[PDB]
């Protein structure tokens, strides 16, 4: 299972983490306590760290499908 | 209601439209009537009109989600 974004955000702190659409995001943290606040997850897209909002990213990516047969 | 490319798909088709993750397509038809084939869907991305494997996108995009609060 992947997360990919499927919005821009542009970090409005020091500790919020870049997306853009289509990348691909691990998520390393869904906890609060970790985040700092609900509804917000920790991931990482390619080099950078950070916290990121949930509602930006969707379960989903990986591996491409097969297409059907034409 | 947008959708969103969440695979990369390289064309081997002279009618086949290439996708980059993360893009929007805009869906002209569903019907295989239209695309000539179940499962493919015509669209238009970056101006070319062409087709593409439905299972490829999803329903998704529009507008940014608003953040949660921190």
């Amino acid at each position: 299972p992947v997360w990919t974004a499927l919005f821009d955000y542009e970090p409005s702190g020091q500790d919020e983490l870049a997306l853009r659409k289509g990348d691909r995001v691990e998520v390393l943290s869904r906890d609060a306590a970790i985040s700092g606040d609900e509804g917000w997850w920790a991931g990482q897209v390619g080099g950078q760290v950070g916290i990121f909002p949930s509602n930006y990213v969707s379960r989903g990516g990986g591996a491409p499908p097969i297409p059907p047969p034409r």
